[PDB]
Parts: C-alpha cells; structure tokens; sequence
C-alpha cells in the first residue's frame, strides 16, 4: 500500500472546484476529461455535497484521498481517470436520489467508486478474484495510519460501511451483473422489489454500480469515442502478451483488427449496456437520462457502421 505526501494531502485540502463547473458536475453526462489536476479535487467536491462538510475530518480525507490515486496504475483505462469517472456517477445517482439512500451509503457508496479498481494492472480477470483483491486493497488503504476516515463511526457503523463498501465493490464484475439484473427485472415487475428488504437493497446497489462502472457509454458522443479507445488500448495491449508466446488473442484483443471496434461497441450497447440503465432507470426514474444518452451513443455507433 504506497501512501501519499503531506504536499499532495495538503495541496488538495486548499482546492477549490471553479465555479463555472458547478452545474456542470451535476449533470450526468459531465466529462471530468479536461479537467487532471481537479480530479481529487472534485472527488473532494461531490462527498462534501453528497455527505456534507462535516462528514469525514477534512484531513484525513485528503491523505485518503491522494494515497487511493498512487495505488492505481498509469494503465489506459483501469486507472485513475476511470475511478473519479466512476464515483462521478455515483455521485449523480446519490444527488437525483436523495431521500432513498442513508447517510451511512451514500458515503461508503462514493469511497467504495473511488476503491472499486484499486490496483488495477490492465489485464484480464479472464472467482470475482480482482473484485476481492480490490476490497482488501481498500482495507489496506483504511488501515494505514491517520488513513481510517471511519473513525468518528460506531463500532457497528463501521462494521456495516466495510459490508457496503465490500459489496458494492464485488458487485463491479460484470459476470455478476447479469443474474442480478434479471433477478431485478423479476422483483420489479411481480411488484415483489422491496427498499426496506436489505437484500433487495444490496441487488439494486449492484446495479448502481455497474451503471456506474459503464458510465463512459453515457456521455457525449465526442467523448464517448475518444472512451473506447482506452478500454480498447488495454484489450491490445493484453493481446500482445498473449502474441508474444505465438498465442492467438481473442478478435478484440487483436489490434490488426481495429476497425472490428463499431461493431464490438454495438452488440456491447445491445447486450449489457442498454438493458443495464433500462433496468436501473425502472426502478430510479431519476436515472432515465443515463438511458437516454447511452441509446443517442448506440444510435452512433450505428452510423459509423453504416458509414456515415
Ligand atoms: C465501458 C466499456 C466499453 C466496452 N466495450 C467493450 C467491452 C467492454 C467490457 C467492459 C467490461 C467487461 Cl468485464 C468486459 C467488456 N466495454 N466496457
Ligand atoms: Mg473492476
Ligand atoms: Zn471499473
């Protein structure tokens, strides 16, 4: 667990976010892109407003929040970027949701986005072994010295915000998704979904998080294509390991074939992306604009398929 400056921690304790941004990161399509040395600085932004100033000692939370950044990887897409792009979301999700979320998941939600790759190293998980690793890496980060931002917490309200963190992390692989998401769609329509039912909290939780995780298919077009290839940039690079014993990597882990991509991105939209928000947003209506930018990038793709 590398650890960060006092510089770093104390060098975000002075941000301020500017004020031109500040409907802008309310808006779910917002793009942190163009914005490097603000990304701790938002993160700082979206839990004082999602959890209030008087949330987490102001300190410790910038030494937590500089360390989780030099624990991940200067990879293309697993790293650093993608995590405040995560929580970002969450933090979307959280603000157009208030009154269903307690104060307890609503800060443990936004912690657990900020962790949910930690470590990543680029490469394939191809049980939920990288999800679970991730979690312990996040409780090496809380044990770290001055790092334990839940302190100020009970003894059963930690032990129950690590349960929230835990889950909602392992929630992020994506071969869990699709049974949850069913199971979802089930509860839903029998009328059977039940919020007071803790089960049945941690099924939708699950989803938040994977439409979270997938939230680069929900943003502007211009940025939605420049998204793709990062997540691509890191297939190719697998693929080239895998090349450089003689193996075959799988069509889209194969950079010759590049321009496979439209048509990956599509049957992505069709299979997973598409039905995850139409889901989510059943049972958050306040999350229908998610659904409604992922169908306008899917509408896209399609152009660029057909050529145009
Ligand atoms: C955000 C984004 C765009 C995209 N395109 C193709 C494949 C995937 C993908 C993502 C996660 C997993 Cl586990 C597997 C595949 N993704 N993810
Ligand atoms: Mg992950
Ligand atoms: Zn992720």
């Amino acid at each position: 667990m590398s650890i960060c400056t006092s510089e770093e921690w104390q060098g975000l304790m002075q941000f301020t976010l500017p004020v031109r941004l500040c409907k802008e990161i309310e808006l779910f399509h917002f793009d942190i892109g163009p914005f490097e040395n603000m990304w701790p600085g938002i993160f700082v932004y979206m839990v004082h407003r999602s959890c209030g100033t008087s949330c987490f000692e102001l300190e410790k939370l910038c030494r937590f929040i500089m360390s989780v950044k030099k624990n991940y990887r200067r990879v293309p897409y697993h790293n650093w970027k993608h995590a405040v792009t995560v929580a970002h979301c969450m933090y979307a999700i959280l603000q157009n949701n208030h009154t269903l979320f307690t104060d307890l998941e609503r800060k443990g939600l936004l912690i657990a986005c900020l962790c949910h790759d930690l470590d990543h190293r680029g490469f394939s998980n191809s049980t939920s072994t990288m999800e679970q690793h991730h979690f312990s890496q996040t409780v090496s980060i809380l044990q770290l010295e001055g790092h334990n931002i839940f302190s100020t917490l009970s003894s059963s309200e930690y032990e129950q915000v690590l349960e929230i963190i835990r889950k909602a992390i392992i929630a992020t692989d994506l071969a869990l998704y699709f049974g949850n998401r069913k199971q979802l769609e089930e509860m839903y329509q029998t009328g059977s979904l039940n919020l007071n039912n803790q089960s049945h909290r941690d099924r939708v939780i699950g989803l938040m998080m994977t439409a979270c995780d997938l939230c680069s298919v929900t943003k502007l077009w211009p940025v939605t294509k420049l998204t793709a290839n990062d997540i691509y940039a890191e297939f190719w690079a697998e693929g080239d390991e895998m090349k450089k014993l003689g193996i075959q990597p799988i069509p889209m882990m194969d950079r010759d074939k590049k321009d496979e991509v439209p048509q990956g991105q599509l049957g992505f939209y069709n299979a997973v992306a598409i039905p995850c928000y139409t889901t989510l947003t059943q049972i958050l209506p306040p999350t229908e604009p998610l659904l409604k930018a992922c169908r306008d990038n899917l509408s896209q793709w399609e152009k660029v398929i057909r050529g145009e």
